[PDB]
């Protein structure tokens, strides 16, 4: 990490910025504004298998989103039957 964190500021950015790639939105791209935040038709893909989530059946979660092919997983795999 670093140190010497400077102070904040006040900017007037009038343009949606993907909450994933931190990039503006509007470049001939389909906006996928969600309840959480805005995202690009692409960046808005399962963070497990990178699957497109454009009006598809999935299980949205907190600060995360898993597709119907991921959400239904078995974390058990990780650890063992200690
Ligand atoms: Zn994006
Ligand atoms: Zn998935």
């Amino acid at each position: 990490g670093s140190s010497g964190s400077s102070g904040p500021c006040y900017d007037n950015t009038f343009a949606n910025t993907c909450a994933e790639c931190q990039q503006l939105i509007g470049h001939d791209s389909r906006e996928l504004f969600y309840e959480d935040r805005h995202f690009h038709e692409g960046c808005f893909r399962c963070c497990r298998c990178q699957r497109s989530l454009a009006d598809e059946p999935f299980t949205c979660q907190d600060s995360e989103l898993l597709c119907n092919d991921c959400y239904c997983s078995a974390f058990s795999s990780g650890p063992s039957s200690g």
